C-alpha cells in the first residue's frame, strides 16, 4: 500500500532539492529519482492533478541545481598548468590531473544525468568555456615564465607552440569523459577556439615584426622567423592529429600562419638580394683606401647564417615557385646574391679616379670572398649550380693583381730595354748619351716617388696576399733598375751625381715593401 507515499514525496524532498548537491550528489540524485517516481506516478494515474505539478516544479528546481552544480565544480577546479610542470610535460614528449578524482566523478554523473533528463546541451557550452580559459592562460603563463627568467621570444615561442599541441591532447581525453559522443568533436572544436587563435596572432605579430625590422633594412630580426618556420612545419603532422574532427576553418589555422611565415621569409632574402645589388655605389661611401667594403662583409656573413638553416630557407623559397629541388633553389639564390655583390662591386670601383686602386679594392673584395666560401660550407652550396665558381674568382683575383701591376709601367718604361740605346758604346760619352741617362734617371726617380706618395695610403688587408704583391713588384722592379744602374750608373755622365742617382736598388726594394701598411 505505498501509493499514499507518492503524495508525501513534494514535502519531503522539498528541503534536499533546495538545499542543493554540492557534497551529496548521489544522495541528491536519490531524492530526485523518488520525484520523478512520483511524477511518472502522477501522469499515468492522476493527469492534470496538483499533486503532479507540484512534483513537476521540484523536478525542475533540481535540474536547474544540477546545471548549477555543474558549473560551479568546473570553476572551482580547472586550473592553470603551472609554467615548470608544461616544460616538463614538453621536455618528455609523451601520450596530468585535471580535477581531483571525487570531482570528476560527479561531473561525469552530473553530465551524463543532464544528458537523458535535461532540455538542452548548455552545461557543454559552460564545460568548453571554463576549459578554455584555462588552456590559454596556460599557454599565455608558460610566455611570461620565459620572459620572468632576442632568442626569449623565439624560445618562448617555440615551446608555447608545442605547449598547446600537449594541453589540447589533454583537453581531448578529459572532454572524452564528460562530453557525450556525439558532441565531442563540436565541444573540443569549440574550446581550443581561444588558446588557438592566441597562438595564431602571437605568430601573426612575429611576421609583423619581421616585416618592419625588414624596412628598417634589419635582417637579422629576420632569420629568427627560420626557427619558428621549422617548428611549425614540424609539429605540423601533430596538429593535424589533435584538430582531426575540428572544422576546416580551424584545421587551416595553422597553414595560415606558415604561409604568411614562409612568404615573410623569402620576402626577406629577396629584399635583401635586392638591397646589396642597388647598394649605393657613390663616392661618400666608398673607402678613400680601397680596402674591403662593408657591402662585403654584410653580404658573407648574411649568408654564412643561412647554412644553419638550409633546407628550411629552401623549402622557403621553394613554396614561392622534393629535397634536391629546394637545394638547387637554395644554391641559386646564394649565387644570386654573390653575383648582385659582385656586379655591385664593379660599379663601385669605377669610383676611384685611379684604375689601380679600383684593382685593388677589387682584389681585396674579390679575395675576402673567395676566402670566405672557404671558411664555411658554403662554396659546397655554389658549387651545386655553379661548378667552377672557385676558380673564377681566382682568376679574377690574379687578373685585377695584373691590372694594379700596370701603374708602376710608367715607371719601369723609363728605363727598360725598349728606352735604351741599341748599342752600349764606351769610346766616351758625348753630350747627348749624357742627357739620355739623366732624363731616365730623372724619370724613375720622380715616377718611383710619386708612386710611393699616393699608394702609401692604400690598404691590403689580407697580409699574405699583401706580402705576394710586393714580392712580385720588388722581383719586377728591381731587376730592371738594377740593370739600369749597373749599365749606366757606373759611366761618368754628370758632375751632380747625387742630382741623378739618388736610390740603392736595395733601397727601391725598401719603398716597395713600405707600401700597403698606414705606418
Amino acid at each position: 500500500d505505498h501509493v499514499i507515499s507518492y503524495y508525501h514525496v513534494a514535502s519531503d524532498t522539498e528541503k534536499i532539492i533546495r538545499e542543493g548537491p554540492t557534497g551529496r550528489l548521489e544522495e541528491y540524485l536519490g531524492s530526485m529519482a523518488k520525484i520523478q517516481k512520483a511524477v511518472e506516478y502522477f501522469q499515468d494515474n492522476s493527469p492534470d492533478s496538483p499533486e503532479l505539478n507540484k512534483v513537476k516544479l521540484l523536478f525542475e528546481r533540481g535540474k536547474e541545481s544540477l546545471e548549477s552544480e555543474f558549473r560551479s565544480l568546473m570553476t572551482r577546479h580547472s586550473k592553470v598548468v603551472s609554467p615548470v610542470l608544461l616544460l616538463d610535460l614538453i621536455s618528455a614528449d609523451d601520450e596530468l590531473e585535471h580535477l581531483p578524482e571525487s570531482v570528476l566523478r560527479d561531473v561525469v554523473r552530473i553530465s551524463r544525468w543532464l544528458v537523458e533528463y535535461g532540455r538542452n546541451q548548455d552545461f557543454m557550452n559552460v564545460y568548453y568555456q571554463i576549459r578554455s580559459s584555462q588552456l590559454d592562460r596556460s599557454i599565455k603563463g608558460l610566455k611570461e615564465h620565459f620572459r620572468k627568467s632576442l632568442d626569449v621570444e623565439t624560445d618562448a615561442y617555440i615551446h608555447c607552440v608545442s605547449a598547446f599541441v600537449k594541453l589540447a591532447q589533454s583537453e581531448y581525453r578529459l572532454l572524452m569523459e564528460i562530453i557525450p559522443e556525439h558532441h565531442q568533436k563540436k565541444t573540443f572544436d569549440s574550446l581550443i577556439q581561444d588558446a588557438l587563435d592566441g597562438l595564431m596572432l602571437e605568430g601573426e605579430n612575429i611576421v609583423s615584426a619581421a616585416r618592419k625590422a625588414i624596412i628598417r633594412h634589419d635582417f637579422s630580426t629576420v632569420l629568427t622567423v627560420f626557427p619558428i618556420l621549422r617548428h611549425l612545419k614540424q609539429t605540423k603532422p601533430e596538429f593535424d592529429q589533435v584538430l582531426q574532427g575540428t572544422a576546416a576553418s580551424t584545421k587551416n589555422k595553422l597553414p595560415g600562419l606558415i604561409t604568411s611565415m614562409e612568404t615573410i621569409g623569402a620576402k626577406a632574402l629577396e629584399d635583401f638580394a635586392d638591397n646589396i645589388k642597388n647598394d649605393p655605389d657613390k663616392e661618400y661611401n666608398m673607402p678613400k683606401d680601397g680596402t674591403v667594403h662593408e657591402l662585403t662583409s654584410n653580404a658573407i656573413l648574411f649568408l654564412q647564417q643561412l647554412l644553419d638553416f638550409q633546407e628550411t630557407a629552401g623549402a622557403m623559397l621553394a613554396s614561392q615557385e622534393s629535397s634536391e629541388f629546394s637545394k638547387r633553389l637554395l644554391s641559386t639564390y646564394i649565387c644570386k646574391v654573390l653575383g648582385n655583390l659582385q656586379l655591385n662591386l664593379l660599379s663601385k670601383s669605377k669610383v676611384y679616379e685611379d684604375p689601380a686602386l679600383s684593382a685593388i679594392f677589387l682584389h681585396n673584395n674579390y679575395n675576402y670572398i673567395l676566402k670566405s666560401l672557404e671558411k664555411s660550407e658554403l662554396i659546397q652550396l655554389v658549387a651545386v649550380t655553379q661548378k667552377t665558381a672557385e676558380r673564377s674568382y681566382r682568376e679574377h683575383i690574379e687578373q685585377q693583381i695584373q691590372t694594379y701591376q700596370r701603374s708602376w709601367l710608367k715607371v719601369t718604361d723609363y728605363i727598360a730595354e725598349k728606352n735604351l740605346p741599341v748599342f752600349q758604346p764606351g769610346v766616351k760619352l758625348r753630350d747627348k748619351e749624357r742627357q739620355m741617362i739623366k732624363e731616365r734617371f730623372k724619370g724613375f726617380n720622380d715616377g718611383l716617388e710619386e708612386l710611393c706618395k699616393i699608394q702609401k695610403v692604400w690598404a691590403i688587408p689580407d697580409t699574405e696576399q699583401r706580402d705576394k704583391i710586393r714580392q712580385a713588384q720588388k722581383d719586377i722592379v728591381k731587376e730592371t733598375y738594377g740593370a739600369f744602374l749597373h749599365r749606366y750608373g757606373s759611366v761618368p755622365f754628370t758632375k751632380n751625381p747625387e742630382k741623378y742617382i739618388k736610390y740603392r736598388v736595395e733601397q727601391v726594394g725598401d719603398m716597395i715593401d713600405r707600401l700597403f701598411d698606414t705606418s
